[PDB]
């Protein structure tokens, strides 16, 4: 599995997330621009599966404060069976 990092020193609201995401997975910037479209994303075989996400610099504050973008990982590492791998380091 390839390791796709999300670096929260980049990102500095929710929003910046889904402009990472796109940028990163080489997607089109409207492909994800909310929660309802990110899962539509996870969900609709154009990621490089299987894969992990790692989301890494996310202190207690910002995990809270991204904590929609957590949960929906996890369910989404649910939902895929194994082919999605969702961790948060430390």
């Amino acid at each position: 599995m390839n390791v796709y990092t999300f670096d929260f020193n980049d990102i500095k609201n929710q929003s910046d997330f889904y402009r990472e995401f796109t940028q990163t997975f080489g997607l089109a910037s409207e492909k994800v621009s909310d929660l309802d479209t990110l899962w539509d994303a996870v969900m609709s075989d154009i990621l490089p599966l299987p894969l992990e996400i790692e989301f890494v610099h996310l202190p207690d504050k910002l995990r809270r404060r991204y904590g929609a973008l957590i949960l929906l990982f996890d369910e989404a590492e649910e939902e895929l069976e194994g082919r999605l791998r969702f961790n948060v380091r430390h």
